[PDB]
This record gives C-alpha cells, structure tokens and sequence, in this order.
C-alpha cells in the first residue's frame, strides 16, 4: 500500500507516512501574480546545456525521468537566486487526464496541460542523495505547457514512449537536446519549496518559467498512454500525476520582472 495518484493513495495520503507532507516549505504553490515581487537584484538564469549527454528513459511507475550524466560539469543551471553551480539529473512531466488540469504549479490559479521539470543538484554537496538533504540542495526549473501547436524538441521523447509503456521499464535515450524543452524568455518567478512526490523533501529553490511552452494535443495522448502498473498486472492509465498546491506560509514569491 504504498504512496501513488490513486483514491486510496493519493497525495492527501501522503502525510501518514510523510508527515512533512503538512510542513513550512511545501510545493507546489499557486503563484499569485499580483502579489509575487520584483526582485531586481535577481540576476538573470543561465541555463547551459550544450554539453548535456542524456543516458537512459526510466518509466518509474509515478511518471517517466530523462536522465543525464551528472558525473561531470556538463548540464548546469547557474544564476538567477542560485549560490554555485547545480548540474542536471533528469528532466521529468507532470500531466492530467484532460486538458484543463496537469500542472503541479498553478498561476492565479489556473492549471496547465502539463508541467516539466528539470531537476538540478547543488555540486558543492557531491551527489543527488547528500544534496536532497540540505535547503539549497536542488534547483528545479519548471516549465508549464499548454496544448496547442506541436513541441518539435518534445516528439522524440514521445515517440519513445511506447517502448516504456510500464513501470520499470527503460530504454536508451542518448543525444536528447533539452534546449528544445525550452520557451523564448527565461523570465521567472521563485521561491523556496519542496519535491513534489515522496519524500517531500525540503530542499528545492524552485525557479518557475512565466512563458509556457505549446505541445500538440497528440503529444499529450501520448503521455496519456502511458501506464502506472508493471507489465502483467491491471493497466492503470498514467494521468493525473500532480501534486495539487501547498499553502504558501511563510513564504514570498519573486519574479525575475516586472
Ligand atoms: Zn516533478
């Protein structure tokens, strides 16, 4: 019995066995857009990713991961509120079963198709596994999509999907691009916030995109193909993988512009 998106399981579950689940820094947040502040002493982003070797695609049973070598200075995210150099993981969607809700972050409280996130480690702490364990360990880098013209950088990620179509199946997913993840404008907004699945760790500086990218409605369909079981067990539709927003506490929201 353990933590998932089901009725029985599902995110309001998870504070049984992870009680964080209820604490001071919890995401994902609805950004209000009217009451986040310029901060214009926030520099901005430097994403750099002419460099990044994907390795692999995971179906981990919650959503699917692209993953990256993070054995060397290769993917970083550098900038913005960032102290150092945070190297990417693995890049990863968060999506509905319709097109009217998906996103994990909601903006005046409107859902997205969809969200990206593509997780960065802080490499003053070593590994993802030491990193998770300290406030500024991660730096995610959202992304919202909106259903509407085709994603050209997204169809090879669509197109592999039917070989892990169930949990704990992978593939090799070698030369992705993730610069064509990504919109026009690095305008963005931030705050200090949590993972979004178990173990809810506090660690993540959260680093929202204001522009959002289009994805075609076959894109998505094919998310929505995807399953949550294990190959010969019950199929399970993965859909509706988000975590719904968290209250903002003690927090404030600031954006990159005005
Ligand atoms: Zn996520």
């Amino acid at each position: 019995h353990h933590w998932g998106f089901g009725k029985h399981n599902g995110p309001e579950h998870w504070h049984k066995d992870f009680p964080i689940a209820k604490g001071e820094r919890q995401s994902p947040v609805d950004i209000d857009t009217h009451t986040a502040k310029y901060d214009p002493s926030l520099k901005p982003l430097s994403v750099s990713y002419d460099q990044a070797t994907s390795l692999r695609i995971l179906n981990n049973g919650h959503a699917f991961n692209v993953e990256f070598d993070d054995s060397q200075d290769k993917a970083v995210l550098k900038g913005g509120p960032l102290d150092g150099t945070y190297r990417l993981i693995q890049f990863h969607f968060h999506w509905g079963s319709l097109d009217g809700q998906g996103s994990e972050h909601t903006v005046d409280k409107k859902k997205y198709a969809a969200e990206l996130h593509l997780v960065h480690w802080n490499t003053k702490y070593g590994d993802f596994g030491k990193a998770v364990q300290q406030p500024d360990g991660l730096a995610v880098l959202g992304i919202f999509l909106k259903v509407g013209s085709a994603k050209p950088g997204l169809q090879k990620v669509v197109d592999v999907l039917d070989s892990i179509k169930t949990k704990g199946k992978s593939a090799d997913f070698t030369n992705f691009d993730p610069r064509g993840l990504l919109p026009e404008s690095l305008d963005y907004w931030t705050y200090p916030g949590s993972l979004t699945t178990p173990p809810l760790l506090e660690c993540v500086t959260w680093i929202v995109l204001k522009e959002p990218i289009s994805v075609s409605s076959e894109q998505v369909l094919k998310f929505r193909k995807l399953n949550f079981n294990g190959e010969g067990e019950p199929e399970e539709l993965m859909v509706d993988n988000w975590r719904p927003a968290q209250p903002l506490k003690n927090r404030q929201i600031k954006a990159s512009f005005k």
